[PDB]
RNA sequence: UGGGAGGUCGUCUAACGGUAGGACGGCGGACUCUGGAUCCGCUGGUGGAGGUUCGAGUCCUCCCCUCCCAGCCA
């Protein structure tokens, strides 16, 4: 009888703040074997959409969040749109009017900012004309409390609160009413949402017992925030899952973070969502707001790029290119595997991984100013690039140890300083001053590609 | 202000009432080469006050701040 869901809202895209709350119900529904449902909350006709109401599922899907019921697929307890159900929220909203719980509020047409009176009677002689009309829920005295699964005994004073509209003039449910209705008809066992709703729960409870139903289990976990410590959205830089996927951040690496920022770890903070099911701590999560951190995220991501199998990585890297603009060249899979096995221990993102292996692939790579302005332009940099092609020319064996021999046997030949000899060969074959092990670089780049890049630099030296 | 929720290094997080520790960042070594990366190291916090105590992040009280609900937003 376990059925937890996630009620999104079509408004641009989804960020880590929302995804994290989604990841929870996902795992939970899996640890207990319950059903996970997807319910798009688009009751706000003003900010309604479809595009932004689609980019959400794709991302979640990319996050590895599979859902049982949803609008994208089938679903008996549907429809799954807080808009394609204006036939249900109707009769129910009118049933509350019976028990004197909901009264038709008649508004003034002359001014869209004036109220007339209160009445349970149906204002046919007003709505038919033009006078906007809604439906409010009368709040009676008392204390509407509940047992939060994280906050505990949450007691509230209905007195401090009052009649709140539950039906927009355009015959559209607001939210507190839309939730209660779909949180019962869809038979939801547990409701695990953010924390900004912890204040709305009371308003909802009064609706449950109103219809004579039985509210489910409510729990409100911390909220991922930004720098100013405000509820994460988009104004906090770029915390949209869509963004990360662009920058080249793995999925398993990001997931391992959301379940690390707020939700703790029973050992090594580095892991995956799989090996964390049976060891899921529904309550042992977080209790306070958690600021998002790119640095910790990128750090965690970079590591996953080293633990996972070599094959696993390349696959994801391939898919990334298709997502982003510029694509990958055409090279030997075994050669690509090597260069991809040498540059993976330097970059912490797929973007940085591509912008570093480019020289290993394409040969029309440029030369960063640093290299030229610092070492290359040095009058005593050409003579060093001379023996660089000579010694190597003779080298019958082209491996690390061997290539390692030549290099060191140069910096100590009066030719030039230690680093000077290394940075010249480096940028000569990579075009950058920051690349993988020079012993690996010169190695993986075979013997031919090397000599060419040595010549190239030479011919260019002449400004 | 009304009502809720929460405060430990810059950030995420440990501490039977009894050592404020561990990580990311940052700064520094090392890697008989580069450094985003790799091993370690290094400072850095109890939101601020009174009191109960041999002693309090931990217990009581006052003060301060932060986020949410006080929309025909969700
Ligand atoms: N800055 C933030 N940090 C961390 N969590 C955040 C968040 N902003 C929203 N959330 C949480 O993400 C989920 C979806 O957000 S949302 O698309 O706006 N939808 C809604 O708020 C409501 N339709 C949810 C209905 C319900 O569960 O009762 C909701 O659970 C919401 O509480």
């Amino acid at each position: 009888l376990v059925r937890v869901r996630f009620a999104p809202s079509p408004t641009g895209h989804l960020h880590v703040g929302g995804a994290r709350t989604a990841l929870f119900n996902w795992m939970f529904a899996r640890k207990e074997g319950g059903k996970f449902i997807l319910r798009i909350e688009d009751t706000d006709t003003e900010r309604s959409s479809r595009e932004y109401e689609q980019q959400i599922l794709e991302s979640l899907r990319w996050c590895g969040l599979d859902w049982d019921e949803g609008p994208d697929i089938g679903g008996d307890f549907g429809p799954y749109r807080q808009s394609e159900r204006l036939e249900i929220y109707r009769e129910y909203a009118e049933k509350l009017v019976e028990d004197k719980r909901a009264y038709y509020v008649v508004y003034d047409k002359e001014d869209p900012s004036k109220e007339l009176f209160t009445t349970y009677e149906y204002p046919h002689e007003y709505k038919e004309k033009g006078h906007p009309v809604t439906i409010k829920f009368k709040v009676l005295p008392g204390k509407t409390s509940f047992e939060d699964l994280l906050k505990g005994y949450m007691e509230f004073d209905n007195s401090t609160l009052e009649d709140f509209i539950i039906m927009k003039s355009n015959g559209f449910p607001t939210y507190n009413f839309a939730v209660v209705v779909d949180d019962h008809l869809m038979r939801i066992s547990h409701v695990f949402r953010g924390e900004d709703h912890l204040s709305n729960t009371p308003k909802q409870l009064m609706i449950y017992e109103a219809f004579g139903w039985e509210a489910p289990v409510f729990m409100h976990i911390p909220l991922i925030l930004g720098s100013d410590r405000t509820p994460l959205s988009k104004r906090h830089g770029a915390t949209s899952v869509e963004h990360f996927r662009r920058e080249g951040i793995l999925s398993r690496a990001l997931m391992n973070y959301l379940a690390l920022l707020g939700w703790r770890v029973e050992g090594d903070e580095i892991f995956t969502i799989e090996e964390k099911l049976q060891s899921f701590d529904p309550k042992d999560i977080s209790n306070k707001g958690v600021i998002f951190d790119y640095q910790k995220l990128e750090w965690v991501n970079g590591k996953h790029m080293r633990r996972i199998d070599l094959e696993d990585l390349k696959r994801e890297f391939i898919e990334w290119a298709k997502y982003a603009g510029k694509e990958i060249p055409s090279v030997d899979e075994r050669y690509f595997s090597e260069t991809l096995r040498i540059c993976r221990e330097k970059v912490n993102t797929l973007s940085q991984l591509y912008d570093i292996m480019y020289p290993f692939m394409n040969d029309d790579y440029e030369y960063e100013k640093d290299y030229v302005e610092k070492f290359l332009k040095r009058e005593e940099a050409e003579r060093v690039l001379e023996e660089a092609k000579k010694a190597f020319k003779d080298l019958n064996s082209w491996n690390m140890e061997e290539i390692e021999k030549t290099l060191r046997d140069l910096s100590e030949k009066g030719l030039a300083s230690k680093k000077v000899v290394f940075q010249l060969i480096r940028g000569a074959v990579t075009g950058k001053l920051v690349t993988p092990g020079l012993f690996e670089t010169i190695e993986v780049l075979g013997k031919e590609r090397t000599l060419k890049r040595l010549e190239r630099t030479l011919q260019f030296l002449k400004k």
